[PDB]
């Protein structure tokens, strides 16, 4: 997160660190034993590190919890990074309390204008390399798809949303990667991509979660 905040350890308690040796990507938790993350995430050997403020750490209120299998969109495309999101299944049920806490997903899409929170552990620099080791947060809007094709001409897709500032200088980052975007409690967004970070006229684009409801309820219905 380039321009944010410190959040205040375990006050996003659905914010989850990917981990396989060292963080790579955020998710957000929706039940006691499923994390949304984006399909550009995608790696075996995932540990999902639950209750997290400073990833170097051992602080008290961590679960860690080996993922059973992920779940890769089946129309996920990596070159254009259309449907954007995969489920990763925990070994065993995470204990839900005041700190790890699932978020509850969308029943309709969010508005432009709409303001959300994004949280990660990603890069703080638009130029050089920082990253934080406790959880960094941005309130940011999200912006109207007009303004966002016009941003990003012929890469913006139904499935996404950009979300941030036009001015540049607030923005997720490289490390933020699947994490979550959160508007009135819903979880609206998933950290997916932009040109590089903070930079004028290229706000963050996000995976539009609300596309993806029906999709996610039956595959964990299922699985
Ligand atoms: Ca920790």
């Amino acid at each position: 997160i380039v321009g944010g905040y410190t959040c205040g350890a375990n006050t996003v308690p659905y914010q989850v660190s990917l981990n396989s040796g060292y963080h790579f990507c955020g998710g957000s938790l929706i039940n006691s034993q499923w994390v949304v993350s984006a399909a550009h995430c995608y790696k075996s050997g995932i540990q999902v590190r639950l209750g997290e403020d400073n990833i170097n750490v051992v602080e008290g209120n961590e679960q860690f919890i080996s993922a059973s299998k992920s779940i890769v969109h089946p129309s996920y495309n990596s070159n254009t990074l259309n449907n954007d999101i995969m489920l990763i299944k925990l070994k065993s049920a995470a204990s839900l309390n005041s700190r790890v806490a699932s978020i509850s997903l969308p029943t309709s899409c969010a508005s432009a204008g709409t303001q959300c929170l994004i949280s990660g552990w990603g890069n703080t620099k638009s130029s050089g390399t920082s990253y934080p080791d406790v959880l960094k947060c941005l309130k940011a809007p999200i912006l109207s798809d007009s303004s966002c094709k016009s941003a990003y001409p012929g890469q913006i897709t139904s499935n996404m949303f950009c979300a941030g500032y036009l001015e540049g200088g607030k923005d997720s980052c490289q490390g933020d990667s699947g994490g979550p975007v959160v508007c009135s409690g819903k979880l609206q967004g998933i950290v997916s991509w932009g040109s590089g970070c903070a930079q004028k006229n290229k706000p963050g684009v996000y995976t539009k979660v609300c596309n993806y409801v029906s999709w996610i309820k039956q595959t964990i219905a299922s699985n």
